[PDB]
């Protein structure tokens, strides 16, 4: 319950920036979702915390700092420089941290007047921009004055929570991050560094404050998070697809967490005609995904397992029916494609060939003696004498 | 046709958010997506309700969601403006038309009204009110976070994105900031509601629960497939097989004459009797054709390379049978084994007879290193279905 | 001065110092701490700076490149600005000639040179056009000095590239891949003033400039592999030692960057945890080098596990949360389903069950294939499943 | 041995027109260049009789030969004008001092003398003055388009154009529509004279025979002999190979006392005899450690991946031989063979060892698959010359 919540907390304070890799269909986006919003109450992005994802074209220009045309004024298109969404975060999170100081950032009336500027929604126009390069230029001014155990201790927690890392070419969009994102060659750290950035030329370092906690997925292995230098920096949180979830009891408790008993009644009956239909047992669908994830581990590897996304929202056995044949039958025969003894060793129906089965054999055969098989699609309770077989 | 493919992409679309079609060429995929829309949304021209664009590999990330595109103004000629692309124009058309009939938007029902005015405006922005939208952009992104989950889980009306050809183009590049939000509980009012920063505009950005993305991937192609296993979580994959039971001699008059309801029933059906009377009085001879062969390219080739039922279902003579033979589906076998003379003899179960009412005939001259190759004869007459029926 | 022996020694024999070795290693440390304890600079700025190298990395804003400059209501002149290297070429050169005084005439207006170097607002045009022209005065001066005048310069300024095997470092390095060598500064035996493309001014290292790479070399296709780079840069191999992590010498490190009152709370959680290893002082560092060994022989020397991993350990799950979360994703990052080698880098080659952390699936393939799991240990069974490595 | 290399260098300057100093880093290939440039057309400095240009990739043809500037006119008039680069100004340089000293082009030869002090000229052109640049510009090239090729067959003042690293810069994105200019046969006084305009300011240009163009280039990145198309049929090609002679204690003697002819001279004689007197009794031990890896070097990977004598160079004491080895070339030739060390080790020759005073300690452990690795041990004092006399 809170024991992966709990976990992303410890790790988040030793090496300052977690990544929850598995198998997708896990909860990884979720359990990173739910970690942000309950340690920092606030549902929706702003200043406290940004949700962003990585792609392929995010690149290094638009995440840390990048040239951008912005006027403002519909004439005089001014081509200067503006930070990226990281850049925006990292100054807002040192200049709320330099509030709570009591007297080792003497800049009371000009740190607030940044964080104004940086906080502001509507984007800024000319006339206060160069007021806001001037207020960074007396911040980078400013942090390097002040001792390394009053700039340690930043109070509020800001939250970079990233998706995909590995989809986006990391070591591309990580540019000078490459060298900060440790929790000591942060500021306040034993070995601070004020690294400077190539085009505004301004010098940047990471406050204490940000965690950036960013969930991938690894089953593309054409995209892991392979460089060897950007898994010292972060701490890999194992989120494995754990089918506990798809019990009768443990199905009742998460389904029916923000339901207010009105339709709670309806659920709770139709989770009892589900498993009164699957044999009246209580764990079929742990079981079920259980010998799916270790069927699937001894065949393609322990990285491509079914996680437990697909099954979480089931009601009756007819929405078992339409989960089965076409979210997880149809990303099985694409681990396999046209691989059809192997297939047919996930579902342990190798003996059988006709009946009731998910792949009937063709009563052709080939010229130099090949064959393969066709897809069967069963309804009825035939269906669950074709899946408890897999048990 | 409300059935089996209409009445499960209805309840699977409404369940997942996004559907994928995926299944051979030749089968009712773009078009189960072109029916099922116009008929749910009553609009059979796109625009409004519902949008039709498809993929290709010169499709770009910056042109789908958001992306840096260089406009002509009038004394700046080189003007670098973020212009918003199809889907950030239908899944903000689908929050603000949605947003009508909200109760927690009382101070700007106006400034919604201007703001769905701007992305239905098909003419291009002038910079004078582009202003005018970014400022009514970053205005509704401001109101949804004040907005209870509770109220957005229903929007009343359904706006759909059929994507045609999802496969082709770079789908984990193209749905970049997609590949988080596309799900039933990660849109808005959903369970998880995620509300993610776009990179160049710096505005946020979430997909309404009022959109539905019907993708139709093609499968025939392997270097183009849809393997993104984190991808493949977010659809809904529905194979549609090429049935060939729309080729009997009542599912022909009754699939012709549901679309053309002219006064030529009376010739399509004199037609069609005149077809499968020179074909033996056989009800079912198309649709055992078409099965003979998809079952022995299954068997050989993969399952998804099969012949659609696309290209049997616009016959109307034995002549018109001739040309859909020898021009469409024969050079299509002869694409499929390319030079496997053995296997193409086979499928159409002509693998002993190597002369005579045959459509591969054997060349008389063997090589030097002992490999012999065949060669077409174009056949005509009763003939030719003497040649087909050997292939049933 | 137990590896500022090699650092400072190879920098005024060749000029410029790459720290290349395997990841968890003080290379990044020994380079910033050399240039502190050097120039005393906390912080970066006047005698040194800190940048480092990337992919979106390239020549015009390294060196020397254009860039639009709108002020505030002028059209836009196209200015060309100088990068970063150039803004310590210069200013390492301009801060050397202020404190000698033999032809440099107008020590008011290299003076001028200077400030308009170090301004952290960017240049006017009516300060900017001054400052090409002071500019162009720096090499008609340096053109006409004597070779024994320039061989020493006392402000010795530091240019730090943490990360170099990242950037496109042909490209980086335009005009700058025949002059880096020591031969060829601003001084030595064959005195080569280059003419830079853009701007067209003459530019030459000054001999101040001390280049510290610290290039990564865990993966391959991206490490230097041009061998005219391999030679402007004199190397140096950073192993990762283990003998930083003995009972005597972790808490030698840990108590140096900390306090009085602090250091006996510290002192005692290193008690402790050594106590719940089996007083053994010598864990840690027989349990890397024990770990090193199987990489180096099966994958290769420059893939092993530095001590910066084990590093930062106070207690037996400050331990269990480095090893689960931090090396052992690695180490299945390394050998990705490749589970012989695995189970034989922490010797559980034969051992499936029990204390161990791949346990067996029960059941093999259809071809003769299985597969393992990582489990997850607590306790003094996860020490039992990890004194059985040394 | 220098004065070899420069009756080998000027007999393929003479026939061919340019030169290629391609060989392995660590070779004088550069101070080759730059010294008999230096010896040949009297001039310390890099100006006004030669220039040194270092191609790269970020390197175009707008500072090359001509491109686009603006400049310090009038406050609301900057102007676009051609300011031309270093090729096209060392080669109107070369042509202008070329017809300075001229009998036949006496008909404006005060202006010549002119057009001299504008190319000589080490700084930004005024813009007062800079359509005087460009008018004696015109009138240069209408006068020697009116002039025979008989009298110019060949131009005293020899220019020389030191280009460093060559195959780095793409050459074909620089040498635009102007690499057959290069050619003896399409100079300005071949019987092909090519006077061909420039794409930009409408001025014609054309080569004179007096410039010449030595280039210096890596071979041992990739290229050994087929990377460089654009260039290698108009280059003449010299392998300098690294010469360990220059590694004798009468050569190392020779050349650092050859620039430090000071008294500090006798102090490095002290040094060099100290360092030679711990290396055994010989004088040769310097050349035969370089020569006997070297070949151990051409026998396994490449001629061209050789180690230089620039390395060794530099040493003065077994201290300074402690440096160079174990971190310029051992780290040198631990990254030309990645993990494979049943060669490394033959290189070093020491095959039979194990450990015991070798560079490679072998680890104890064995493999899974049979796999081996050793470890590179630190050595220092009289066991490391004892591990350098066995590689001799
Ligand atoms: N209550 C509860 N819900 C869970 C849990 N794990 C997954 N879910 C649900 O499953 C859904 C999908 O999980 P999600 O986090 O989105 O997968 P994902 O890892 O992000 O998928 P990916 O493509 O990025 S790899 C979420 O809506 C979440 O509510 C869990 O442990 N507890
Ligand atoms: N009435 C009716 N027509 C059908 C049916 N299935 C296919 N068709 C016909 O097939 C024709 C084309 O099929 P279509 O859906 O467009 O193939 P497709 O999906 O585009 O094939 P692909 O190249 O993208 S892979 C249409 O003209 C349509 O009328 C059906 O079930 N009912
Ligand atoms: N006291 C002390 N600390 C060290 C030593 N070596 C490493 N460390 C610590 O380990 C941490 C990481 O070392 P670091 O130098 O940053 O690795 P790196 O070279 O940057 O790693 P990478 O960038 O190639 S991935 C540093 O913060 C430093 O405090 C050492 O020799 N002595
Ligand atoms: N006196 C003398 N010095 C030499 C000789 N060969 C090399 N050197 C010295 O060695 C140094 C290296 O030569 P250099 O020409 O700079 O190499 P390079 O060609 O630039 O190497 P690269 O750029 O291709 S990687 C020079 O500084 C020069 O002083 C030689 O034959 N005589
Ligand atoms: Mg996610
Ligand atoms: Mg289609
Ligand atoms: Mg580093
Ligand atoms: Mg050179």
């Amino acid at each position: 319950i809170k024991e992966d919540y709990f976990r992303v907390d410890m790790l988040l304070n030793k090496k300052g920036q977690v990544i929850l890799y598995g198998p997708p269909g896990t909860g990884k986006t979720w359990i990173a979702r739910k970690y942000v919003v309950e340690e920092t109450n606030e549902k929706t992005p702003g200043n406290k915390w940004e949700f962003i994802t990585f792609h392929q074209s995010y690149s290094y220009e638009e995440f840390i700092e990048g040239f951008r045309p912005r006027t403002d004024n519909e004439e005089k298109i001014r081509y200067v420089v503006e930070d990226g969404i990281f850049k925006k975060i990292a100054l807002r999170a040192l200049v709320k941290g330099l509030f709570e100081l009591e007297d080792a950032t003497i800049g009371k009336d000009k740190i607030h007047r940044l964080y104004i500027l940086l906080t502001k929604k509507e984007p800024l126009s000319p006339t206060e921009y160069e007021e806001y390069l001037r207020l960074k230029r007396y911040l980078w001014e400013l942090v390097g004055g002040l001792p390394k155990d009053k700039l340690k201790n930043l109070t509020p927690k800001f939250y970079l929570i990233i998706d995909e890392i590995n989809r986006g070419n990391i070591s591309k969009i990580f540019g000078e991050l490459i060298t900060l994102l440790e929790k000591d060659k942060r500021l306040g750290g034993e070995n601070q560094l004020i690294v400077r950035l190539p085009y505004s030329g301004e010098p940047f370092a990471v406050p204490p404050n940000l965690y950036i906690i960013g969930t991938m997925n690894t089953a593309d292995r054409s995209i892991a998070l392979l460089d060897v230098a950007l898994r010292r920096r972060f701490a890999f949180i194992e989120v494995e697809p754990r089918p506990e979830f798809l019990e009768k009891e443990n199905l009742k408790k998460i389904r029916e967490k923000k339901l207010k008993t009105e339709d709670r009644k309806r659920l709770n009956e139709k989770l009892n005609e589900l498993f009164s239909k699957l044999g009246n047992d209580n764990y079929f669908l742990k079981t079920l995904l259980e010998k799916i994830n270790v069927r699937i581990t001894v065949v393609k590897d322990r990285d491509h397992r079914i996680g437990h996304s697909y099954f979480l929202n089931v009601e009756t056995v007819e929405d078992l029916h339409h989960v089965w044949y076409y979210e997880v039958l149809p990303l099985l025969m694409e681990y396999f494609y046209n691989d059809w003894e192997t297939i047919k060793w996930v579902l342990n129906e190798k003996g059988k060939e006709h009946g009731n089965v998910f792949f009937e054999k063709l009563r052709l055969t080939g010229p130099n003696g090949e064959e393969a098989y066709q897809l069967k699609v069963l309804e009825g309770d035939a269906f669950i004498g074709a899946l408890k077989r897999i048990i």
